C-alpha cells in the first residue's frame, strides 16, 4: 500500500519523499533517460519541505495489497575506492563499527583496534562483506518486511548460496506464481542493465534490488538507492563481472545479479 529515516509522507497519492543528496538526484535524473527507466522508481523532480529538500519518488508499494519487500544489496564491493584513500591519509576511527564488529566475532579485529576500540569504515565494511555473501556470490540480503508487519533485519551471516536459497524459500512461502514473476522481472532487468547506457558509465555501489510482493501474487522488482552511484572519467566503462582490483573500480553488480537469478531458478525447481 505505502512505505510510510530518509523518508516522509507526500501530499501526492502513490508517492513517498527520501532526502535529497545531489549523487542520487544526477543518478535518478539520467535513469528517466535510460533504458533502466522502467527498472528503478518514477522520479518526478524535488520538492522543498521545512527548508528541506527531497527526491519525489514513486511509492513501489502503491500497487500491493499488504505488500512482504525484501531488500537485496547488490555488488562484491560497497564503499567507494576513494574510503580506501581517506582511511589511508586521515582515518576517522568509527568506535560504533568496533562494537558491532566484535559483537559478531570477538576475534576479528586486530589488537590495535582493540586497543582503539575503533576500525576504518573500509576494513568494516569488508569485514560485513566476507561474513555475508558479497563477497563470494555479489549481493546480500539486508531485510524483510513481511504481510503481518514483523520485520527483520537478521542476515548479517547469511553467506552460503543454500542459506540464501533458505531466506528466498521462507519469503515466497511457496507461492510459485510470485517466483516466476520474479525470476520473469530479473532476467528482463539483467538484460536492459546489459544494454544500459547509464550502467556501463557509472560504478553502482551501495544500491539495492528491492522485491515486493503480495498475496494476490503481485511481484515486482525495483533498482533503489543510487546515493553511492559515481560516473567513470573520460568516457571509460566497467564490464560489472570481473573482480574488484584498488583502481579498476568494478562492483561485480552482474555477478551478483547472475547468482542472484541462479539462485531463484535452482529454488523454482525445488
Ligand atoms: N521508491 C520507494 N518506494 C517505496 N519504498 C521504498 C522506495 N525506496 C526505498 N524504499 C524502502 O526504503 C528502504 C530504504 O531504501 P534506500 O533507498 O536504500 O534508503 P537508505 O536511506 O540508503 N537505507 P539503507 O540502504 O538501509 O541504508 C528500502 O529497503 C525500501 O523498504
Ligand atoms: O548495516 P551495518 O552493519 O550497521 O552498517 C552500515 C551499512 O549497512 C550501510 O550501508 C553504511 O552506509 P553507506 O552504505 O551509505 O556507506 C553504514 O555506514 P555509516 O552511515 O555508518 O557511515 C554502515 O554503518
Ligand atoms: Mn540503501
Amino acid at each position: 500500500g505505502s512505505h510510510m529515516g530518509s523518508f516522509k509522507a507526500a501530499g501526492t497519492s502513490g508517492l513517498i519523499l527520501k532526502r535529497c543528496s545531489e549523487p542520487e538526484r544526477y543518478c535518478l535524473a539520467r535513469l528517466m533517460a535510460d533504458a533502466l527507466r522502467g527498472c528503478v522508481p518514477a522520479f518526478h523532480g524535488v520538492v522543498e519541505r521545512d527548508g528541506e529538500s527531497y527526491l519525489q519518488l514513486q511509492d513501489l508499494l502503491d500497487g500491493f495489497d499488504g505488500p512482504c519487500v525484501l531488500d537485496c544489496k547488490m555488488g562484491v564491493r560497497t564503499y567507494l575506492e576513494e574510503e580506501l584513500t581517506k582511511a589511508r591519509e586521515r582515518p576517522k576511527l568509527r568506535k560504533d563499527m568496533y562494537k558491532k564488529m566484535l559483537a559478531v566475532d570477538p576475534e576479528a579485529p586486530t589488537e590495535e583496534e582493540h586497543a582503539q576500540r575503533a576500525v576504518t569504515k573500509p576494513r568494516y565494511m569488508q569485514w560485513r562483506e566476507g561474513i555475508s555473501s558479497s563477497t563470494t556470490l555479489g549481493f546480500r540480503i539486508e531485510g524483510i518486511k513481511k504481510a503481518d508487519g514483523s520485520c527483520s533485519t537478521d542476515f548479517k551471516t547469511t553467506r552460503s548460496r543454500e542459506q540464501v536459497l533458505r531466506v528466498f524459500e521462507e519469503f515466497v512461502q511457496g507461492d510459485e506464481e510470485v517466483l516466476r514473476r520474479y525470476l520473469n522481472r530479473l532476467q528482463q532487468i539483467r538484460d536492459t542493465l546489459e544494454v544500459s547506457e547509464f550502467f556501463r558509465r557509472h560504478e553502482v555501489i551501495g544500491s539495492s534490488l528491492l522485491f515486493v510482493h503480495d498475496h494476490c501474487h503481485r511481484a515486482g522488482v525495483w533498482l533503489i538507492d543510487f546515493g553511492k552511484t559515481t560516473p567513470l572519467p573520460d568516457g571509460q566503462i566497467l564490464d560489472h563481472r570481473r573482480p574488484w582490483e584498488e583502481g579498476n573500480r568494478e562492483d561485480g553488480y552482474l555477478l551478483g545479479l547472475d547468482n542472484l537469478i541462479g539462485i531463484l531458478a535452482s529454488l523454482a525447481e525445488r
